[PDB]
């Protein structure tokens, strides 16, 4: 009832307020209006009973639930408007402590999903966004139009530095553009970061000299802050242009710090989203992957995985790619789960596609997700009957057929490596 | 079927392997053994089809599901043993990328909850643990035996530095030991960190000089890394002994970095767990708060909130307090959801109790949770009919009755401030 003060369905936020859309399942006995005012109060200025010193900014900073949509299943969409003065400039941690913070554990709530957040220009521009973006990564690699290709070794762990370096050579030499560490590679004793990086950067130099094509390494710098700082400088000192960071397990502050060092050292960042599915799977509680991707783009990844691609989940993968690549995102008519979002001064991000992609499947992914993607094509490459070099060539020929508008069956007659890819795995 | 290679119910891990216990709900059509081998493979060395360079460490690094317990509801407990060479020394991010990483989003899994992880001594000792612990915080405050008391201002936001400083004075002057920022206080423009800290540290100096009692400020340094570093030094330069960090919204690497600066500057750390309920609420998917508390103690908080306290949730709050305070945690007989854990070389943590605590309720919380706690007693203090000074005195008298073994009704006859606390709120 003190919480009615935070609800106002006659309010109209301007374009200059932060807007959150929540999917709210009130606990038993709690009305949606009650739950919504508690969410608005807890994620902004709290409450007071008696005032022993005036807070001159309380009514100014207060958030308002101004709009309700009954989903007919026990949950509601609630829009909450937030004054921008609630948030510290350029700080993802402070944003998350408000809108992604205690509200998830309140007793009045049986489920709370944060679906999307609209950031106004004055707040959005306090964040750097990607250092390089799609166009800067294409320029690093010299790849004008086609999708870029990446491969993680198999197995993901178990190689000494010497062994890992020979594995990378075969991958790059046949046409893959980026060799990628897996998410749990860091600097374990069996393969320390520096000794591993030397062996891969020697493999890159050979492959560039023989192919004529630039190559890069998505080196995993996930680490406590001081160790990450050293590893980012070692990557830079070896002439590599990319770092990878597990931004949910190292954390948002680590990602924003890596983004500052990327500025200093002229690097691109691959953001790995490991841990996201602990809280992005349940449609009734947690954070949508859509919003995690939007925050990753603000914080400054240049690449981010959007999940796997007609049905509801494919529709949402398509919304993920739109929110990370577009300069002006607009929800389709009647879609209440996302908000309109201009991205003035924030470069687009490369969506990463992955999930058992073989040469046969690549044209359809490119037609559906567009050419501005990174495809991770591990199984298709390392599992080719003629070895990984031929495997990377098959993927490149498959991509070539898609760029040239040629049927795969037709292309796979003057192209040996691809021919056996279609033989072995077909159109999966 | 390649995944049978990671299951072995005849295996007996030594005391020197990391052990995880997962609650696994296989997807439709997937057997538990299949799901369990996929979890073990994905959280360790992955798989391979053909080998183009030998991984000399694959079979050595491989994790094994060695034990199954059917919960009779569609989910199983699965124990997985992990060689310690999988993990980078002292790195919570690398640990999380393995055991808290991609396994949550695998298609074979309909739910995956990480219930607990046993850390062997050789791995556990690569982490610093608390800088101060219970005993070091008691020595900072000069509080030998009783619970320590903390208060967050109301409202949690809206005060200028000048206004916030007068609010803190009244809190400390009447007997509260620690004034605490709320989780979303950082350095917003209406109340910047430095100007706020000056006003509170002047309030502390007055209160210590008038009461004779040491006081402290849990200053929220949650921020991008460079801003946090400056704020931790400003806290230290002003002679304050505490920092607070939202360790899930700033992230694990930020917490471990704050722990190194606390070493340098001789500070204690209050860890705020905002965001945890996005993934610790669902018993079928996510991470138990028990394990989050264990990782917080390893990473080095000195205080951590354990959630609110006979039934199942109270039992678990009691297990939370045991895992953060004990030197040798042992599950009760037949409890399969937790593992035995020695804490050699890791100081105990102060559990924090909170949740509408009034003077009437305090003795029961102290009898149930023990004297080695921090109680957050905001409403009881700021809402006292005679003002917050009297409110802090009522809480202290209530604590005094509990230490002295005196009934509250009896104590509240020669103690005015408390008398009205029992009048107003009673025994809630
Ligand atoms: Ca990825
Ligand atoms: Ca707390």
């Amino acid at each position: 009832s003190i919480y009615l003060e935070f609800v106002d369905e006659s309010y109209k936020p301007g374009k200059d307020e932060v807007i959150a859309v929540f999917r709210v399942t009130p606990a038993q006995g709690i009305s949606i209006k009650d739950a919504a005012g508690r969410i608005a109060a807890e994620s902004s200025v709290g409450t007071w009973t008696t005032l022993s010193v005036k807070p001159s900014w309380f009514e100014k900073l207060k958030a308002k639930a101004y709009r309700f949509h009954d989903l007919g299943d026990g949950s509601w969409l609630v829009w909450v408007a937030y004054p921008v003065e609630l948030f510290e400039e350029g700080s993802i941690p402070n944003f998350a402590s408000s809108i992604l913070g205690n509200i998830f554990g309140m007793k009045a709530i049986a489920g709370l999903r944060v679906e999307d957040v609209y950031f106004p220009p004055s707040y959005l521009e306090t964040f750097p966004g990607p250092n390089k973006g799609i166009q800067g990564v294409r320029e690093i690699l010299g790849i004008k139009d086609r999708p870029i290709l990446a491969t993680v070794p198999k197995p993901k762990l178990g190689y000494t530095p010497e062994e890992y370096g020979r594995v990378a050579y075969e991958i790059l030499i046949g046409g893959i553009d980026l060799v990628k560490d897996d998410e749990n590679f860091a600097s374990q004793p069996f393969c320390r970061f520096e000794a591993r990086l030397k062996e891969v950067m020697k493999a890159i130099d050979r492959a560039e000299k023989e192919t004529g094509e630039r190559k890069g390494y998505l080196a995993n710098v996930t680490a406590p802050i001081r160790e990450m700082e050293k590893r980012i400088k070692l990557v830079a000192d070896y002439g590599n242009k990319f770092i990878m960071i597990d931004f949910l397990t190292a954390g948002w502050a680590a990602l924003q710090h890596a983004r500052e060092l990327a500025e200093e050292y002229d690097l691109a960042i691959h953001g790995h989203r490991a841990f996201h599915a602990a809280f992005t799977r349940n449609p009734k509680h947690g954070v949508s992957m859509f919003l995690v991707a939007k925050l990753a783009r603000m914080a400054g990844v240049d690449h981010v995985h959007v999940g796997t691609p007609m049905d509801a989940k494919t529709r949402e993968v398509l919304e993920h790619t739109r929110i990370v690549r577009e300069q002006y995102y607009r929800p389709k008519e009647g879609d209440l789960f996302h908000l309109e979002q201009p991205w003035s001064n924030i470069k687009p991000v490369f969506p990463v596609a992955s999930g058992g992609l073989h040469p046969g499947t690549l044209p359809e992914v490119i037609r559906v997700m567009g050419k501005d993607i990174i495809m991770q094509v591990g199984g298709g490459v390392l599992g080719h009957p003629d070895g990984p070099e031929a495997g990377a060539r098959a993927v490149r020929q498959a991509v070539e057929a898609a760029m040239k508008g040629i049927s795969l069956d037709e292309y796979a007659r003057e192209h040996r490596e691809l021919a056996r890819a279609l033989e072995k795995w077909g159109y999966v």
